[PDB]
């Protein structure tokens, strides 16, 4: 099969997907509805993709397009989920979900809670989320690749954030991504 990876290039993920004798193409720029990147694409995997996928593409690859989102949906849809999971003291984790119209609102395939520690920073928590979702994806990809799973509807509620929403809190990130998370718990409540 042919897998379209939307997001930055990741040799490990290419090699892993290519381990199942599938073809892998990568693209990280804005994707038009009629782009030839999509021809003969069996499955779309979005991971770090920084653009909204057109509803026409969504409906075309309905049930064949998943997104790796480093949040515990329905909480922290959209941008900067790791930061917001602390700013709003919400559940923390990673979710693999089918892609639908709207940002991070599709059916949930699998989730995993990720805990944190007293001396965690945004960097160490992000890295733990990354390792977890990448581990979680490899665990269930053999099952997902064969259409062996169906998702459950994402419960309404949770939360959603835009990139600009964090501007009012950047002053708390004294050490950038090396800022301890403890100084950020519930600061947005
Ligand atoms: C378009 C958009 O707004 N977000 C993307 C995507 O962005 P992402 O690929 O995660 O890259 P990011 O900008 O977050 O940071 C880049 C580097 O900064 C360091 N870092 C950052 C934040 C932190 O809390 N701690 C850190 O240490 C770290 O090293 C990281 O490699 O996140 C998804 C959740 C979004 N939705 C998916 O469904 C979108 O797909």
């Amino acid at each position: 099969g042919k897998i379209l990876l939307l997001g930055p290039e990741r040799k490990w993920l290419r090699d892993f997907l290519e381990s199942f004798e599938d073809e892998v193409t990568q693209y990280q720029d804005k994707l038009d509805k009629k782009s030839a990147i999509l021809n003969n694409v069996d499955f779309i995997i979005s991971y770090g993709y920084r653009y909204i996928i057109h509803p026409d593409i969504v409906e075309r690859f309905k049930q064949r397009a998943i997104n790796l989102h480093i949040s515990y949906l329905p909480w922290n849809k959209g941008a900067d989920p790791n930061l917001w999971s602390f700013l709003e003291d919400s559940p923390k984790g990673v979710t693999i979900h089918y892609i639908d119209s709207g940002l991070d609102t599709g059916e949930i395939i699998v989730q995993r809670e990720v805990t944190y520690y007293e001396n965690d920073t945004l960097r160490t928590t992000y890295e733990r989320l990354t390792q977890t979702i990448e581990k979680l994806f490899m665990e269930y990809w053999p099952l997902i690749r064969l259409g062996k799973i169906r998702g459950i509807p994402q419960p309404k509620g949770g939360s959603y954030h835009k990139l600009k929403d964090k501007e009012k809190y950047l002053y708390l990130l004294t050490d950038g991504w090396d800022t301890p998370v403890q100084k950020l718990i519930g600061k947005a409540q």
